[PDB]
């Protein structure tokens, strides 16, 4: 049983791909895309968009547990992430593609997530890249928010507002789960998939991918 896609990848298995995961200590199964020939591969990817629309718009326990196919558009889950990330330290790389042809990411060296008690909190450290000299999501990690589950710092209730799963602040500068908006329909909306340090606030990107490993 291999617990992340670097498992895989320390086993033989270096060819792109959907892998069985087991969780931790557990007997449970989940099925996640490994990017292995990107990198240097052992990448265990957490969410992408690219469009095989999925709608991002579910509840907590459909981000708990993860949805999509795993060969498309998919949320791996919040359960499994938490685990994999508080048993060891996890890199977390955030790839970016726009409509006109560009490519940019962001790299945290540390990044884990609270357990559900604490509604998933996210925690990122020690950011680079060249899709922002500063987090695209709130420093101070905020709590997970759903449109069942508002844990936001928001009066409003960010999840319904910019749609999705993520972890808003009064909403803030990121939502890569947020509604998919097609060519020349991807500016300003403040429902879209945005990452606002690199193409700013309004521009809705055209793939994203959230990915994570240790360091290895
Ligand atoms: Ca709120």
């Amino acid at each position: 049983s291999f617990r992340d896609c670097a498992e895989v990848f320390k086993s033989g298995h270096t060819t792109n791909g959907i892998y069985t995961l087991t969780f931790p200590n557990s007997t449970e199964e989940i099925k996640a895309y490994c990017d292995m020939e990107a990198g240097g591969g052992g990448w265990t990817i957490i969410q992408r968009r690219e469009d095989g629309s999925v709608d991002f718009q579910r509840t907590w326990k459909e981000y708990k547990v993860g949805f999509g196919n795993p060969s498309g558009e998919y949320w791996l889950g919040n359960e499994f992430v938490s685990q994999l990330t508080n048993q060891q330290r996890y890199v977390l790389k955030i790839h970016l593609k726009d409509w006109e042809g560009n490519e940019a990411y962001s790299l945290y060296e540390h990044f884990y997530l609270s357990s559900e008690e604490l509604n998933y909190r996210i925690h990122l450290k020690g950011l680079t890249g060249t899709a922002g000299k500063i987090s695209s999501i709130s420093q101070p990690g905020n709590d997970f928010s759903t449109k069942d589950g508002d844990n936001d710092k928001c009066i409003c209730k960010c999840s319904q507002m910019l749609t999705g799963g993520w972890w808003f602040d009064a909403c803030g500068p990121s939502n890569l789960n947020g509604m998919y908006y097609p060519q020349r329909q991807n500016t300003n909306k403040a429902n879209g998939i945005k990452w606002a340090a690199w193409k700013g606030s309004g521009y809705s990107l055209k793939a994203t991918t959230m990915m994570i490993r240790p360091a290895d």
